[PDB]
């Protein structure tokens, strides 16, 4: 957060250029003074600018080619010379005039022996939102962002190396995929594949990997870059067989699918939370592919899981109600009328011809729990600790909620083995977390997966818009009326007599969930009337169906994204599963291969009319 | 409101001329009687018309080349001669030709030594929305306004002078910038300043002030002229290095930041409340302005000043519930089960060795009562009475509502040191008032942000659109269901026994925080069941559901002015804590002078990709 040392820089290069005069003549094409200021004078060869660079540079930046090519004649040393601040670090003058991307100047500094091979790092180059370009290093590259193609034919006759990485690892190739001009840098990828004479004898330009370790295929797809994902396909399908307006053609996907070791397409759509990312869910390879994938081979499991958990908790809620009870001995009631216990729950008596069943009961529950714990805490060990908190958009805070599910009934087998007091307070937690997570079995079927995705987007954000303004006005209203019945015998209108059943009376009220204090047998404190009717004018007529007008505000302006997340939830069930489920089980989808010809990898075909 | 005083002196206009013959003969091209009207009969050469014009003006006003031109031979004199009257005073005959817009008149009137510092004032000139116009005074503004260029190339060469106010202060240049006119009246905005041959050792004429004190530029930004606001900034930025799409600019900012010793640009966009001005809050210098002065050096002042009043009224609250208590003495209980106090405050109970901390609890809560009044008393002794009903749009409520609390907290310790007896009426305003004064607190956060602004809009308009005629059928049900529980014992339904609780019992079934009335063991009177179930069809199924329908109604057609209000209401925070936190906080956003040969105006960049 401190670009304004960044903003200096910028400033101070001004003022550097006002004090030595050459800069000015550098500035501008003041020509006739750089034919005295070289001749006359001594020594102002190798001074340098507030950012460390020459007067070779500043003419290459303001794109003066009059007093560039004279100074070049007066010493031609200067284009060896880089930039040597630590914003600009080691920025060559050929770099200059080649984002300026309509150069004469680039045949005839190329002329003087340049290099083509220097080393652009800096921090104003580097990807980030910091800066607003990103042109990657070697000066290939730098033409090839701002698509000057005629510089490119020219700059790479004098040995530039396609094959070039940099600091963060990406080739030349994957800096034309992360363009936003996106339309007209794909008819530039077919110039720098095109280029490649010999393949090396090792892979063939296209599937080089960077320290982050992608391929261009794929970089299209974490990025979501739409137009540039449908000419990288063009490579990989070929027809087969033509017939009328019917077509059939034959996909490769030996990329596309989760079958390997490690990282696959499909794993990476998920993974990433880039809006653009998640519609290449849309074209005709994996569209294809993933309900393929879901008709047959996974709905059928996934309905297996279905059964099987709902099973758990209603063998679960039935070893819930039967508590161990007996009646409350040995401590008679000393408070009068202000408790109402009568049970004191029992602590050694498993030992009863009917308490056998209720062993299995809890003998199902408590292994379970630790088939939970035993198929989730390690994802987070082999996994980072944020991913829990990094795919909580998509499949996220039922994971959460599982987990918290299985560490609660482990709880209450502990405080039942060492014969706890307070039992309850964690059972109970224990069964609502059990049956509200069978709401994750709802992204399955449709016509209830777009109410499930709707609710995750409702609990948070509108409702946390408005939880606040709900605290802060029942906050001060029920220390308004906790004031007010200070005055008052709580035998009537008991609903004040402590600050933490007012604070509860009033929430309770300000949902219209309890009818309203009145007796009408004696009377009432004045000052009652009047605030309790600004509270119902707020509470019922203006606060409360505001969320009615947020409700069906949002519900359609969101109606787009409802049902583009449900088909983006259908896939992290589906990679999940594959993931988890052994071989035998999960066919790998499509045609294989070293049968007809083909090779190792493993096809897959779709047809469709022409519509001529 | 007495405008058919004005349409009575239009239509005395016409019967003036009905009844003399040559302004009929100067009506229309009747220069076959002007050559006998003038030579046969004498005298007819200065009698006026209805609002005192002569004939020259009547065929300068119905553009008469030919008869103008004679009557300029009869007598040369009638040019000098002006209008007289009440609204159209001292407008000459060079004024009337310049208006109708393509005139040879002009080059014909003018060569009979015409004047050019004719004084037009008048009451259909000055600025109203009486007037349909507003034209300034000069004939050079009269050109000016209905842009005929040409005549101002040959105005301005017989002396015609620039720098000319008026009775209202404003320049020639401001009278561009106030048109309906906006797109093609800025291609003429370069020619009045163009010429300007030298600068009179003073104000470039482009920073002249009026009488109500604002220069050309700030007057673009108070009525909301934003395409001319594009081209005023044209001026001010010059452009420092551009490299390929990426380019970076320097802009000016001496007169859009509140850093001086009076009004600025910020001060008064928040001030005026026109829907237009509020638009130049999304323009490249304003915007990078008001954001960068709200990311750092405005939000974590905003929450320091948050958690402070939180632990103001918290401790508050806290000094809220325990006042010091007693049993009911000496005032033994006389009516029989229709009272039901038993406290009667204590007045003398500071003497205890558990009160000393509650001491300190008014102690703390009454010395910032005095810190209220004294932070917002004197901004309207030094601004006027009337802003407080002046800003209530933007950011004003909530300044009446700080100043409502602290009024009532320096109530309670009036009547406790005096030992009054009603005591919680001013308290119990003393603590929703401060509860609800935590709102003020939500325009800091967004998304709690467009929810606040929201229910600001809401709580005016709509719901004071339906409180009337929400208290029309109630306050007439409660006296219908008064009327028919006249005969029935209180003791059974004792919803209506007085009439102040038949309005208010009506009041709160209304909304349907109570039941309703029945007992079931008894009958009810036969009337009441019908026309109270007239009362369900209007108050639950058809009366209290509109607010859903206008609720969801005006929820999505203000969507577009709710986000908007928002940015706008972020600067009103910004202008006023820079205003009254010194100088050691808040630097001044933007790289300082005097250092790197600039000057001492303060400046700021900003830097964008071209987009190609
Ligand atoms: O004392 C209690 C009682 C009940 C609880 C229950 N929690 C935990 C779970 N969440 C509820 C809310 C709605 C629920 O469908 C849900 C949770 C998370 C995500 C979703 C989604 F919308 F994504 F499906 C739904 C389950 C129970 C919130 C309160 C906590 N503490
Ligand atoms: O090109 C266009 C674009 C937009 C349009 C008009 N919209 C905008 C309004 N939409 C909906 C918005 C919400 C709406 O259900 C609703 C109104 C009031 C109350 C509710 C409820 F209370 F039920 F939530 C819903 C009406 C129209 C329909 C299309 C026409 N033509
Ligand atoms: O006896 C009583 C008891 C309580 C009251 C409360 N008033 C005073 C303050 N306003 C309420 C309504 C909603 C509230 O967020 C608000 C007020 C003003 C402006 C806004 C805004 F929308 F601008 F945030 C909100 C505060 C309490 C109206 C009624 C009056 N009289
Ligand atoms: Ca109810």
């Amino acid at each position: 957060s401190w670009a304004q040392s960044r903003d200096e820089q910028n400033l101070l290069q001004q003022k550097r250029i006002w004090e030595s005069p050459l800069l000015l003549a550098a500035k501008d094409n003041d020509v006739q003074a750089l034919n005295k200021l070289l001749k006359y004078e001594d020594c102002k060869v190798h001074q340098r600018g507030a950012m460390g660079e020459t007067a070779l540079h500043i003419a290459a930046l303001y794109d003066n080619l009059e007093a560039a090519m004279v100074l070049m004649e007066a010493a031609p040393e200067l284009v060896f010379e880089p930039m040597t601040s630590e914003l600009y670090e080691g920025q060559t003058a050929l770099h200059i005039a080649v984002v300026n991307q309509n150069m004469n100047l680039v045949r005839a500094l190329l002329a003087r022996r340049a290099s083509v091979s220097a080393r652009a790092t800096g921090t104003a180059f580097r990807r980030s939102p910091c800066n607003l370009i990103y042109f990657g290093e070697h000066p290939l590259s730098f033409a090839a962002c701002v698509n000057s193609e005629e510089i490119v034919r020219l700059l790479i006759e004098h040995g530039a190396d396609i094959r070039a990485q940099d600091s963060l690892g990406n080739t030349v190739l994957h800096i034309l995929i992360l363009q936003p001009n996106k339309t007209f840098a794909c008819q530039m990828y077919n110039l720098l594949l095109s280029y490649d004479r010999h393949g090396d004898h090792l892979q063939p330009l296209d599937l080089v990997p960077n320290h982050q370790g992608l391929t261009p295929f794929k970089l299209a797809g974490v990025e979501g870059n739409t137009v540039m994902f449908q000419h990288l396909m063009q490579k990989r399908k070929h027809t087969q067989w033509t017939y009328g307006p019917l077509t059939s053609t034959l996909y490769d996907l030996t990329e596309i699918d989760s079958s390997g070791d490690e990282q696959s397409l499909l794993e990476l759509i998920i993974t990433t939370k880039k809006r653009e990312a998640r519609q290449i869910l849309d074209q005709t390879p994996v569209k294809e592919l993933v309900s393929l994938k879901w008709k047959r081979y996974g709905r059928p499991y996934f309905c297996m899981l279905g059964a099987i958990y709902l099973l758990y908790i209603i063998c679960f809620t039935m070893c819930c109600i039967y508590r161990p009870l007996k009646p409350r001995t040995n401590n008679r009631t000393s408070p009068r009328d202000n408790t109402l216990l009568q049970q004191k729950l029992l602590q050694e008596a498993y030992m009863t011809p009917k308490d056998d069943i209720r062993l299995v009961g809890e003998l199902v529950t408590v292994i379970g729990a630790i088939i939970i714990l035993l198929v989730e805490v390690p994802d987070i060990f082999r996994m980072g600790v944020t991913r829990f908190f990094g795919q909580t958009i998509l499949g996220g805070p039922f994971h959460v909620l599982i987990i918290t599910y299985a560490f609660m009934v482990l709880v209450t087998m502990v405080m039942r083995l060492i014969s706890a007091s307070g039992e309850v307070v964690p059972m109970s937690f224990a069964l609502v977390l059990g049956w509200c997570n069978v709401m994750y079995f709802a992204r399955g079927f449709q016509m209830l997966g777009p109410f499930t995705i709707m609710i995750q987007k409702m609990i948070f954000g509108d409702l946390m818009r408005f939880c606040w303004l709900m605290a802060v006005v029942i906050l001060g209203f029920a220390s308004a009326f906790y004031i007010i019945f200070q005055t008052e015998d709580p035998e009537e209108l008991g609903h004040f007599y402590d600050y933490p059943m007012a604070l509860f009376s009033t929430f309770e009220l300000f949902l219209t969930i309890i009818d309203g204090p009145a007796n009408y047998n004696v009377d009432l404190p004045f000052m009652y009337s009047i605030t309790y009717a600004a509270f119902a004018i707020i509470a019922t007529l203006l606060m409360l169906n505001l969320l009615i007008a947020m409700m069906g505000d949002t519900h359609w302006r969101v109606a787009h994204e409802r049902d583009e997340l449900w088909r983006a939830q259908i896939v992290a069930t589906t990679v999940m599963l594959e993931r988890k489920l052994p071989r035998c089980l999960w066919p790998r989808s499509g045609i294989c291969g070293r049968e007809y010809g083909l090779g190792d990898r493993w096809f897959l075909r779709v047809e469709d009319r022409q519509d001529l």
